[PDB]
């Protein structure tokens, strides 16, 4: 999406604004998607003034005294074709007005051309006319717009597509529609009249996931437009509706209020559902920009530029006791007639950049370069920072920045005072450190009763007690879904975490903590329209983990509190509706805190009691409160011996929990550390006292808490209370929409008469020691695992000797249900065929990969091997996230005759034709040694949003295994952990990953781009939009893959099975006509040809492979990849260790043709000749007849089987070799002679041309044809590239040596986004009329990922200037926010200020902040970083050298001055040194 506004403050409305607006949204078309007709456009439209000159023709016509300009109201309606069904529709708008004592004048019809429409577009039209209001008593302005806006709701609860009220105003006006940017003014009419005046515009040009196009849902909407993407919806949605019944604001009465009932609904767009619960906020008593502070509030804590307005911090701490953010990427833009504004997301994830000038004549939006004004003219260039809004005073005529704007709403009412007079805060450090249990037997079976297992204290709390983190673990999920378990199970398990990938990213826990918050509120949620000291009265807490001390004082508090029960003595059935009753009865007697305890009046669970599984009592409690109307009365604590992990927390406040109180998780800690076995340990060199313990295990929640809601980016808890950010697998209908209402459940689980049968397990278990169950590590007694050491073992040797096959084919026969599929068999529709009729092996073997595993996590001997196998085979290895040695992109010489090569003499098994060249190269948040070479050598480009085993996250290399070869492929600093940033910092949005995609197709035009991701709901649509971004592979992974390190919870918890992702992908592409456009591959836990086959025909034309290659070549299943201890040479950088590695690619090419033989005699049994023939082919599939589950009758697999007739069409099968980026500037650039022969003979050559921001990546198919050549650094030309205007993203991306580009303007995001070499200047026009150091130049996340080269800019950056910088050098003039983000290297030079957390992660290289303010130290991340003043003349000189170029470059005015005044400004300087430059003669001397 695009967006933006332009304002004309001090003149008189005019058509040049309107065409200016028009010629923006001509400047977004590639932010822009279109419908299958490649022709109708996802939406555009723009809101303006009533356009009273064009109107007064209208009057003119009917002999009509036209009213003034406060006095008219205008709808924009969307009515029906059919053309009684338009009379009734007329008649009824006619009808509302009436009623609402209001006077109709008449209907305007709005001219159209249709013919310009697409076929999608047309098809769909509505008709369009405005209707003409007035008030006869006098009605005018605000009060006017209140009653339109009473009477749009009343025609709004007959809302349909057919039927939809664009705008009902007195002073706005919004013409919208299903097209592409210039389309709209084609097809409106009005729009090219030069009778249209107005004095401001919003426009928008949207990007949907889908082929479908609805006119409403264009945007505008009524007051704003909307670049972004709600996180929170169903909470957010949920929460707004309970407050719906009970309105109440002075001025208004019930019936008004009425009138607009349904405010919010699930199934208008996120965007619909903002615009409409804002537009409450502005009717009544709020402008628009206090409203947005209340739906989208900034992250105020610990911001240092709030230090002067405590009035603002107080009025969002008040606030966030009352209204939860509506979370994820936003740019908001909204006008009211009276203000025209925008405002950014907390986190600021999507770009705004404006533009004054010295008429106050201003434009904001998406992208800088794109309305045309005479430079000398521009007094201002700005943008947004996080949270940050600015508006203007349309009567007033003057431009309003974040800070007053926000000042003139918190001052308002005294706040603080009414926190510090009726908030409750609490909060204790100490705990119970005197046990609640006494005697030792008592502990034990409270535990077996409440289903914690030996590997969940031994493997999950005590770790967390003992290390205060969670922990980390390493291959993937191995076992069977809960479901399908005949081990008993929680609850909990048939959940399975949601998490962002591509239309909105997820956020670091880590480094962006800050913006993070776990505080709650307890009690009655406030009055949201009518500030009141009342609604502050409420008791707060810092985190949602309550100890038994902070229980009592939440008890003893100034609420009323109930305990209610959750034991029983009667099923459970019936017991949870007597639950349900008494929380109904009680809330209604007026309590204000439930505390759901399964422990009531202090006594223990016996035998004749049972209990309701905490999540399901929860569940139950908060939504028959909703269907009640009283949860707004009161909150939900849940007092719970049956939470103890990191995924029961997140799942618990999820589905309606304000708090928990773990009383036996509390109580196993105190009772593991107290236990002379562990005493034993800590005595002898396991690692703590018991108060340490207790307060490691909560530390431990809580960062598991901060990791969880960020893999679907959201901030703060209280969003993620209401929200259900879950998938659940396994649980029936009725369960699902008793307890967990909204939440997605595919395949039909367990009603819950069988949750008893399964608590009775336990149960049974209870009336010695735990018992260990085989979930995490492989056991003999234990849960199956489909990688088991001895079938690793009999696979070794099967692939060792060219029959051993068998035994593993067994082990895996003789598997009890373990995944979707083994639920499935074959029904054949043809006769079998002879085997010598189906398609040979080498042609099968051509659609296997290998799947991308780090050189970090595996050996270069494991990871080699590999790609020389897969290139044997004429198939594809896929280099992972840890870059790749150049030495490995040429073919082999030197192989002798005993099959070794002194190139690769660490390798065995070698013939000459070979490479490790891996054909597949993988681009991943990290970008670590992403390099132009790297990118030309290969064959395909993978973007890698999401792996399995970790959805939410980023890669995940630990310290121990950074040896020197990998910080040196990587670019970083040797002993050092790397935790990937969960985000692509380059990818917030589906346009962003368009513009990726973009990049890659530009450097390297014959490449194909994969895009992939991981199965959950919502893939479906995902998919579609990442087609329409013009990937050309799609990748699925199953929750089940493989890691070399992950979370144990991320392993065991998020993410869903393949069939359900595969399946959901295909169908939607196909059912929207994308499907040719991509070519699907699928893995996660693919051993078999069995396994490919049924991938086949659910859908994927291509099958990955990382576990079981692995174990090919020698891996077991010891499972301690995460360690540096792989005792077989595959996992490790040890280099003894890899001695042990034996392994030759002859071995995993053997491996590959078992599974291709075994696809040919499945395809035998069918009749048909080729995989071919079979993908998508899913009525080929059946029920198995014989299986049978332990936990519920059985499921439902109609989602797996219900896919489109593929019979007879296959045209789908069908690719274009690669998607093209169209006609580009590089193209006419290399097609120069010039350039050709600079580039032939390195010789010098120069060109000059103008840009516009629509000239995107520019330079680097430039760099790409260099590279091609010589690769990074064999090029000893020189090509000089000026450059004139506005760039588009990612200018000079993948720069080499040898390149330099200039540029005198400005450019957006991404400037030298993996620059390698060569030099990017950037400076204003001479002709500037401002200060180019306080003035943005360049965008956010420029040097992403760099490499090296030099970037000067004579102005300011935005956020993530130089995120993960490796070894790129810069001198810019000021930045937003996260400056130096992951660096490792390089330098960076600022002489400027400078956003809150700088150097967070920043781990490598050093930087230079000029700092006159004397602020910078508040503005730092502390955790890694020193600042110190510069001391070491080595220091002095490389900055200095620095500043000096950047002049030679530039002319920079403030460069030059501080030359000019060295030692005056020198002790202004603040150099950012990490601890490994400490030592460095640049830190120290
Ligand atoms: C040792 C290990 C390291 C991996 N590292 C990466 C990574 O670098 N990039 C990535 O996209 N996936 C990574 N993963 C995921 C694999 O690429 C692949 O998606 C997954 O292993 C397939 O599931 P399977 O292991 O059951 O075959 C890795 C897997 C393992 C086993
Ligand atoms: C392109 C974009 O930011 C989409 C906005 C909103 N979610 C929608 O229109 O679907
Ligand atoms: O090497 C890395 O940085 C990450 C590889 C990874 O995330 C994994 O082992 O799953
Ligand atoms: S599990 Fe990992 S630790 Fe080694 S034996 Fe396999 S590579």
């Amino acid at each position: 999406c695009g967006v933006g506004f332009i304002a004309n403050l001090r003149g008189k409305p005019d058509h040049t604004l309107v065409e200016q607006a028009l010629k923006a949204l001509g400047c977004m078309e590639h932010r822009g998607g279109c419908s299958a007709d490649n022709d109708s456009g996802d939406g555009a439209g723009v809101m303006t003034a009533i356009p009273r000159e064009l109107l007064a023709q209208w009057f003119n016509t009917r002999n009509l005294p036209m009213p003034d300009g406060d006095r008219l109201g205008v709808g924009m309606v969307f009515l029906p074709q059919e053309p009684s069904a338009r009379e009734v529709a007329r008649a009824y708008v006619e009808e509302v007005v009436r009623l609402e004592k209001l006077t109709v004048l008449g209907w305007r019809e709005v001219p159209v051309n249709s013919d310009v429409l697409g076929i999608q577009a047309k098809n769909n039209q509505p008709h369009i006319e405005q209707i003409l209001v007035t008030c006869p008593e006098g009605c005018a302005g605000d009060e006017l717009d209140r009653r339109l806006y009473i009477a749009r709701s009343i025609i709004g609860k007959k809302l349909a597509e057919d039927f939809y009220v664009c705008s009902f105003s007195c002073r706005t006006i919004v013409y919208k529609g299903m097209v592409r940017s210039i389309i709209l003014g084609e097809f409106y009419l009005d729009l090219k009249n030069p009778g249209y005046t107005s004095n401001f515009a919003v426009y928008h040009r949207r990007f949907s996931t889908n082929t479908m196009p609805k006119w409403p849902l264009a945007q505008p909407m009524r007051l704003l437009g909307h670049n972004g993407e709600i996180n929170t919806l169903l909470g957010n949605i949920n929460w707004m509706a309970a407050r719906e019944k009970e309105l109440e604001v002075s001025g208004w009465t019930k019936a008004e209020l009425e009138a607009l009932t349904p405010i919010v609904n699930q199934a208008n767009s996120d965007s619909y559902n903002l615009d409409s619960a804002l537009e409450l906020l502005v009717r009544t008593g709020r402008s628009p920009l206090e409203a947005a502070m209340i739906l989208v509030p900034e992250a105020y804590k610990n911001q240092p530029a709030l230090k002067d307005y405590p009035e603002i911090s107080d009025f969002h701490d008040y606030y966030s006791g009352l209204q939860e953010p509506w979370d994820g990427p936003a740019l908001l833009v909204f006008s009211d007639g009276k203000i025209v504004g925008a405002g950014l997301d907390r986190n600021g994830l999507r770009p705004a950049r404006y533009c004054i000038t010295k008429d106050d004549y201003i434009v904001l939006g998406s992208e800088a370069g794109v309305v045309d004004l005479p430079e000398v003219d521009i007094v201002e260039k700005g943008r947004l920072a996080p949270g940050q809004m600015i508006a203007v005073d349309l009567a007033e005529q003057k431009i309003l920045k974040n800070y007053q704007i926000k000042q003139q709403a918190a001052q308002k009412y005294p706040y603080g005072e009414w926190i510090k007079i009726q908030r409750q805060t609490v909060a204790s450090d100490s705990f119970a450190e005197k046990t609640l249990f006494n005697d030792a037997q008592t502990v034990l079976q409270q535990q077996a009763a409440f289903g914690y297992t030996a590997e969940d204290v031994e493997m999950v709390v005590v770790p967390m007690a003992s290390q205060g983190k969670e922990p980390t673990f390493c291959m993937g999920d191995d076992t069977p879904l809960a479901v399908l378990s005949h081990k008993p199970r929680l609850l909990y398990d048939y959940f399975k975490q949601r998490f962002a990938q591509v239309t909105n990213p997820p956020i670091d826990p880590l480094r962006e903590n800050l913006v993070m918050s776990l505080a709650m509120f307890l009690g009655k949620r406030g009055n949201l329209l009518e500030p009141k000291a009342e609604s502050a009265r409420t008791i707060k807490l810092r985190s949602p983990l309550v100890n038994e001390v902070e229980l009592q004082a939440i008890k003893t508090g100034q609420l009323q509190v109930a305990e209610v029960s959750t034991l029983y003595d009667n099923s459970l059935e019936d017991a949870l509706t007597n639950l349900v009753k008494t929380a109904i009865a009680t809330v209604q007697a007026g309590a204000e805190i439930l505390v759901l305890t399964d422990r009531p009046n202090g006594a223990i669970l016996t035998e004749n009691q049972s209990f309701i599984p905490p999540l399901l009592a929860v569940g139950a409690v908060h939504h028959h409160l909703i269907r009640a109307g009283l949860r707004l009365k009161a909150s939900l604590i849940v007092d719970t011996a049956q939470c103890w992990s990191t995924h029961h927390f997140a799942c618990l406040v999820g589905y309606g929990a304000s708090a928990i109180c773990p009383y036996l998780a509390l109580e196993s800690v105190r009772q593991w550390w107290l236990d002379e076995k562990t005493q034993k340990l800590m005595e002898n060199g396991r690692l703590i006292d018991l108060p340490t313990a207790l307060k490691n295990y909560r530390q431990s929640v809580e960062a598991g808490l901060f990791k969880i809601l960020s893999k679907m980016g959201i901030s703060l808890l209280a969003s993620y209370h209401g929200a259900q950010i879950f998938e659940a697998i396994g649980l029936g209908a009725e369960l699902v929409e008793y307890a967990f209402a909204g939440t997605t459940s595919r395949v039909g689980g367990l009603t819950i008469a069988d949750v008893a049968g399964e608590v009775m397990v336990f149960h049974g278990m209870a009336f010695k020691k735990l018992e260990n169950f085989g979930f995490v590590n492989y056991r003999p007694g234990g849960e199956y695992h489909m990688n088991s050491p001895e079938m690793s073992k009999s696979l070794h040797k099967a692939v060792a000797a060219y029959d051993h096959y068998e035994l593993y084919r067994q082990y895996l026969k003789d598997r009890p249900v373990t995944a979707l599929r083994d639920l499935l068999d074959f029904n054949a529709d043809q006769p079998a065929i002879s085997l010598e009729e189906v398609e040979s092996v080498e042609s099968i073997v051509k659609r296997f990969c290998t799947g991308g595993m780090s050189l970090g996590a595996l050996s270069r001997e494991a990871h080699e091997t590999l790609a020389i196998a897969m290139n044997r085979l004429g198939a594809k290895s896929n280099s992972g996230e840890g870059g790749e040695d150049v030495v490995r992109y040429l073919t082999l010489d030197d192989v002798d005759s005993e099959g070794n090569s002194p190139t690769l003499p660490h390798l065995h098994g070698l013939q000459n034709g070979d490479t490790a060249n891996s054909a597949i190269k993988q681009i991943a948040s990290g970008r670590f040694g992403v390099t132009p070479e790297y990118l030309m050598s290969g064959k395909q480009l993978e973007i890698k949003m999401a792996q399995g085993a970790k959805p939410g996250e980023g890669g995940q290399l630990p310290g121990k295994k950074v040896s020197e070869y990998i910080a040196m492929l990587r670019r970083s600093k040797p002993g050092v952990t790397l935790i990937s940033p969960p985000p692509h910092h380059d990818i917030y949005s589906i346009e962003d990953l368009a513009q990726l995609i973009y990049d890659l197709h530009q450097i390297n035009p014959e490449a194909q781009v994969s895009v992939k991701l991981v199965a959950e709901i919502g893939i479906g649509t995902i998919a579609a939009g990442v087609a329409k971004a013009n990937a050309d592979i799609i990748q699925i992974s199953g929750h089940d893959g493989g890691t070399g390190a992950s979370p144990l919870s991320s392993i065991k918890h998020a993410g869903s099975p393949w069939e359900l992702g595969v399946t959901e992908v295909h169908r939607v592409l196909m059912e929207n006509q994308l499907r040719d456009r991509v070519l699907l591959r699928a893995d996660g836990g693919l051993k078999t040809g069995w396994d490919v086959v049924m991938a086949a025909l659910m859908g994927a034309e291509e099958y990955g492979f990382g576990s079981i290659a692995m174990i090919a070549e020698g891996c077991i299943m010891a499972r301690v990849c995460h360690t540096n201890n792989c005792p077989v040479g595959v996992a490790t950088q040890q280099e003894r260790l890899r001695q042990r590695f034996k392994g030759v690619p002859g071995q995993v090419v053997n491996f590959f043709y078992f599974i291709a033989e075994e696809v040919r005699s499945l395809l035998a049994h069918l009749g048909y000749r080729s995989l071919d023939d079979i993908i998508g082919r899913t009525d080929l599939l059946k029920v198995r007849s014989d299986v049978q589950l332990s936990k519920t009758q059985n499921l439902t697999l109609d989602c797996l089987l219900n896919l489109p007739d593929t019979k007879q069409n296959r045209q789908w099968l069908n690719h274009e070799p690669v998607h093209s980026n169209g006609p580009v500037l590089d193209d006419d650039i290399l097609a120069d002679p010039d350039i050709q022969e600079a580039i032939n003979h390195q010789t010098t050559a120069t060109k000059t041309y103008r840009l516009v921001n629509t000239d995107r990546t520019v330079g680097t198919r430039l760099s790409g044809a260099i590279a091609k050549k010589y690769g990074n650094n064999g090029f000893e030309g020189n090509i000089t590239l000026n450059f004139q205007g506005a760039a588009g993203q990612s200018f000079g991306a993948f720069n080499l040596d040898g390149m330099t580009l200039h540029l005198q303007g400005e450019a957006n995001d991404y400037v030298g986004k993996g620059m390698n070499g060569g030099e990017i200047v950037i400076v204003p026009h001479p002709q500037a009329s401002f200060a180019p150091e306080d003035n943005v130049i360049i965008g956010n996340t420029c040097l992403y990922g760099a490499t090296g080269g030099n970037l000067y800019a004579n102005g300011r950056a935005g956020e993530r200037f130089a995120v993960r910088n490796s070894v790129g050098k810069a001198v810019i003039e000021g930045a937003g926010d996260h400056c130096c983000e992951y660096m490792t290297g390089g330098v960076i030079v600022v002489l400027g200020p400078v956003g809150r957390n700088v150097g967070a992660g920043m781990t490598g290289g050093l930087a230079y902040f000029l700092d006159e303010v004397g602020d910078l130290p508040e503005k730092i991340n502390p955790e890694i970083i020193t600042l110190q003043r510069i001391t070491a003349s080595k220091g002095e000189e490389q900055l200095k050298s620095l500043i000096t170029a950047h002049v030679e470059h530039t002319g920079s005015p403030k460069g030059k001055a501080i030359l000019a005044n060295w030692s005056d400004y020198l002790g202004k300087f603040w150099q950012a040194v990490p601890p490994s430059e400490k030592d460095s003669p640049e830190a120290n001397n």
